[PDB]
């Protein structure tokens, strides 16, 4: 069978929106873990509109995080459709509802109630090394280049709305190659489009590209619509949350429907999917299945889950049912117990905006810490 | 195991935008069928904002199927937080890029490229009468139940925003009950929480779940925070295309990330994934496999798929290579073949903005028309 | 002859607006009293944008500043057509231009250039007690008598936007009485208009008016479209700086075009008006004239004032020459000066941002304590 | 004594909101020449609101018709701070109320209920040829001229924002001088401070002041900040409605309060100020008076005016109990009449909403076909 998986560049208004929202996150943790922030990014043509509910002890310059989160991605010229230097910043941020305070923060520390409800997902496949599904690693990697390639000026034409996507072909449930790659990125009007098209391949595509996957029979497709000037915010609006696919295992996985950017950890939409990451990939690490994908639920103001469920697709190393109350020991899945087993109250939620929340070495959720204690019991 | 389906009310944020959005498609369409729509809706105490990307001949009011949208949902008096009435309307809608308009509309009408690159998903499972997954359509149904309970005044006290979840046991892959439910409902201040769980649970949660499922150790939570009078876009931000996984199987199954409210047709996150609805349904339907899942995926301005994908758990009555064989010759999955596929060129999308776009009989994606069809030529 | 001048209520859109920029620059000067703050307001159905240029060191909530003057105002409800707890409030604040603050902010204390070029006129008559002009006086106090018996409870269908005109007639220079009236007042659907129109004139116009001046060919118009239910913003959009005649002498005196609510002192076009009206009080009570106009101007970046002017329309009581050095020897109008002459570096101005920023005297600008000095010194 | 009126370009921010304000009232008077518009604009870095209340049969592209008239303008690169192209453009429009309307549209036409209360001044005086104050001509005249030379490539470095002041000597009522002149004008930042004041003294101020108005004794303000990069909406918010004086008479006459641009003409506001105008003008034209200033004022829904007032410092010819009989006479200032007189029911107005209402004699309140009668009438 073919699958297939994308992604999208820093540049990507969707993505421009996820970062905004998590800059913003940020900067109000750094003065007060204990926020709670629920921040809603709207960006079009000319504006970025930073929304939502918040609850803070914390000042921030809603402005110039704004900007400069603007400013590092590269909107920074009206040649490019958006200029972080001119662009309308408006907020509509206002309070945390008192009907939905009173179950998340509550009494005794541990009692603390669910964010919302909602079910969420976790996923580890041990095809790579980072236990990640190889189509979504390698169109994050393909999209995380042309970002790189912009910036260090190999390409400086290149713009930073870019996507990504790749169709692995798999048989014997392994890779065999890569039977389509897809390459849109937008560009100065300078270059022609062969010119483009050859540098792609040469400077995007074939560095990140085990070329082993690929044969003369591998389809490429690159600005296929055969011109990509007009990009980023003008050509289409970003929304916080409209990427969650590409943020998690690019379908591979199912998925609960949760956004991650803008939610400080109460919200189990974000802090029970890492969660669900971490027990998924630990599992893999102790060589107890092959693939496993998790699901979590919870109901509102509720410390106790309503639903854990581990599946391992035929592929389990011990049985089911023990790997399920095993699960139930060794992680806490109450909220609280979320936010302790990962250190999750720091501000480091920006770097996870963009490129994927899961497969990257230095996160919380992405230690293999309890491998090795997982098999002894 | 246990498996868990969520699904929200029409006066859930998220799903007011969804609905504000499918209504300007509507009215759009109803003018011009071939019009190209993007619309996103952002809804916040006092304020809608709809924006996008609209090239259309037709001229539509947004104001008034904004007020007029947001009426029919209920929210008609600042006691409920917001007022179809006195909030404000705001449009930040541009035309469409030009440089995806010559990939998309070019040539030839039946050489039509995708709207977009992307990946989409369908399913099917005979679980269900209407071959959907049981949890996604029982927690449609609650909050569907909720709606029309409160418009019809039997319980006046509701305030349109209301979610409901459901926790299914499976074993054999089969149902054996339900182990948890939960309904939080908007209510008016005048009800207190005893009265409120004991007419939810009487006039919402049994009327709809077969009582067989329920034991005595089914958990019940309702309006678990103890109060529920601020809500709406007062309480939550609403955005369109953040209930995807509502949308669709309630994470049953996979989802390739597209949002479908306030998309035109010609946009493949769509109409894609109702064609995949389409064959996976009409797969399982004909009895070639009891689950059903398929992946198809799009390049930008490119008319063939770039992938396709039958998956079948190992529920397949056939050959699996012969059912991807066959999906191949009896669908037509370019951009203009799925528009011929299902009639979409219509002002039908407003009804999917709520209460999910699967399992339905009247949508065009989900007729059992080439079930017998399927049969033969396996 | 004939003179017409109007007011409007602190419910007026543009009042509203007025009073939510002059709100947010109170709070800000509480905390940091040498801000610079140039707050423009917007409001219109369901929304309220709070924008500008602003540096400061101060934190305000302008959620909550905003929410609380609408409160003030009245508009808490639905029915009226705005309401403060569930209206949308957006920012859109930004910073002051360094390339403006260079000019204003010089090493220098002394030598603080003008926020701005421009011109503004001060004035005043020893018509009235306070020496102001009777017309926009007498406006004043209808639109200031609605709302208090709105507010009171004596008139409960009253709704907080309202509007007066009253029309006098001169001879030789004296009133001789008022040849019509104008009243319209927002009010609920509960009250039909002849009953409407009876108890705003018992109300709210006779015990305002001097009865001597009202005749039995005195005009009256209340509510003349015959219905006002529909009001506030929903009805007409409010801005900041719209209403700078009611703000200043009612159209008796020129202007020269400055706003004034949410600027802060270091904008000349209010500390330089107020100043303008403190000399020109200051002149009509030592006695030197009947009716004095000040004229003052500016150069941005520049503390010296480019121009003065003394007109006293023929009233003078020493020759105009006089009256001009005098101005220059009892009065600094450079910024520096005259925002150290009135003790403006305060949050005083919520309160000028409706019924009139003259002829309240316990405002600074108001204090006629250089009277004495000026009448010895000619 | 002294006297001092300004001006300010056409992309200074409030008047970038009336000509966009404007420019929305044109397209919809070309289709729809009754409709009810109350056209209200917001302009801050980065993004244009356009609200209000409009109920018309036409359909009109706000997006393009404010991105057109900001290209004209001149904002359209990020360099200058703002740009036509890729800008938001936001709609808040709604519906006249009803009960507003009622008011104005009644039954018979000829009753036309006046579209709000208020009062209006108008004014003309000899000094000019046109009949305008002479300060606020000459700083209109020099922000036009730094249009002008920034549109021709003359001065390149110039950005569209700019402001004008201009303080006069009068003596016995005439103008003897020119105290001051303040002309501060964005830049690039190529454009050093020394270099760029003797090239707006030379190309700006120079060819528009009257040498003889211009002695060493002139101060010359010239960009007094030192600097002038940051400019347009990112430098200070635009509202339609905040150049009220530089849209009249530069502060020389008193006003009611009214804004004009964006508002149709059943709004008195703008129509009856561009009667008043017409009248006084007439007057002075006839030669009846050297200078004149009329205020009327109305109540929402009533077509009788008000109040009618007649004013003429003492330069009447003939009593001013008489001149207001003729203005009763001549003009009909209820709102249908007064429509009908300056035939107001065309897209003529984004032309009005920068360098002033008034003094423009192609206007058709600027017309004094009505001079003569007023001449033989009073005698
Ligand atoms: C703009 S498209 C979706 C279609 C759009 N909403 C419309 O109005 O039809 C979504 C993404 O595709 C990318 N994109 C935009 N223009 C493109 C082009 N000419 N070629 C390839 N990719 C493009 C951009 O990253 C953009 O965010
Ligand atoms: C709690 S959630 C999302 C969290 C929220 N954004 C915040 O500020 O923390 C809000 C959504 O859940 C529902 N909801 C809001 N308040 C609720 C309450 N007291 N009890 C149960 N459900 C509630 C509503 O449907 C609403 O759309
Ligand atoms: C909150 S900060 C002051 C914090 C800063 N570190 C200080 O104390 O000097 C004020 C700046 O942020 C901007 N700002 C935006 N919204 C503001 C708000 N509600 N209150 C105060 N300033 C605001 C303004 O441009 C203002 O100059
Ligand atoms: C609404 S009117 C201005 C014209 C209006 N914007 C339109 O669309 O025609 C301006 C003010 O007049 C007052 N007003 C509103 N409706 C009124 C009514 N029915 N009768 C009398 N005055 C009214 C309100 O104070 C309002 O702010
Ligand atoms: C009614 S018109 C469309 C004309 C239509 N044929 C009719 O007669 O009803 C559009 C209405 O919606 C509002 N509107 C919003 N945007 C508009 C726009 N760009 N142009 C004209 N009207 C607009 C106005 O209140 C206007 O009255
Ligand atoms: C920006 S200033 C007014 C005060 C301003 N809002 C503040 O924040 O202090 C008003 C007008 O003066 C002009 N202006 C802006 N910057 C200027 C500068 N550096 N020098 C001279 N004039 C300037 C522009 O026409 C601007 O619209
Ligand atoms: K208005
Ligand atoms: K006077
Ligand atoms: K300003
Ligand atoms: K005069
Ligand atoms: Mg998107
Ligand atoms: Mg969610
Ligand atoms: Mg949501
Ligand atoms: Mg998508
Ligand atoms: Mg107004
Ligand atoms: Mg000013
Ligand atoms: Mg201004
Ligand atoms: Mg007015």
């Amino acid at each position: 069978h073919l699958f297939t998986s994308e992604s999208v560049s820093e540049g990507h208004p969707d993505k421009i929106a996820d970062q905004i929202s998590d800059a913003v996150l940020d900067a109000i943790l750094e003065q007060d873990p204990k926020a709670r922030v629920a921040c809603e990014t709207y960006v079009k043509t000319g504006m970025v509109l930073v929304g939502g509910e918040i609850t803070t002890s914390a000042w921030v310059d809603i402005e110039e995080i704004t900007r400069n989160t603007v400013r590092e991605i590269g909107y920074v010229h009206s040649d490019m459709g958006f200029d972080a230097n001119s662009c309308a910043v408006l907020s509509a941020i206002g309070k945390q509802s008192p009907d939905i305070n009173q179950g998340v923060d509550r009494a005794d520390p541990l009692e603390q109630g669910a964010g919302d409800q909602g079910l969420m997902f976790g996923y580890a496949t041990n095809e790579t090394d980072v236990l990640m599904p190889a189509p979504i690693t390698y169109a994050h990697r393909l999209v995380q280049r042309q970002a790189e390639v912009r910036k260090n000026g190999t390409l400086p034409w290149l713009r930073p709305d870019a996507k990504s996507q790749v169709t692995f072909q798999y048989d014997d449930g392994k890779i065999v190659g890569i039977d389509a790659v897809v390459l849109s990125t937008q560009h100065s009007e300078e270059i022609d489009q062969k010119s483009l098209q050859e540098a792609v391949m040469e400077e995007i595509i074939k560095p990140i590209l085990p070329a082993e996957w690929l044969t003369s029979a591998t389809k490429f497709f690159i600005n296929p619509t055969g011109r990509f000037v007009i990009g980023g915010p003008m050509g289409d609006c970003g929304l916080t949350g409209r990427k969650i696919i590409v943020d998690t295992y690019g379908g591979m996985a199912r998925h609960g429907g949760g956004a991650f950017s803008g939610k400080d950890p109460s919200k189990v939409d974000r802090s029970a999917a890492y969660a669900a990451r971490y027990v998924a990939k630990n599992i893999v690490a102790a060589g107890l299945a092959d693939r496993c994908e998790i699901q979590v639920s919870y109901a509102i103001g509720v410390a106790e889950p309503t639903s854990i469920m581990v599946e391992t697709f035929g592929t389990e190393k011990v049985p089911s049912e023990q790997l399920t109350l095993l699960v139930r020991e060794f992680f806490d899945l109450r909220p609280y117990g979320l936010i302790q087993m990962l250190d999750l109250l720091h501000p480091i939620y920006k770097e996870t905006a963009a490129y994927g929340h899961f497969g990257r070495e230095h996160f919380p959720w992405e230690k293999t810490d309890k491998a090795q204690l997982l098999r002894d019991a």
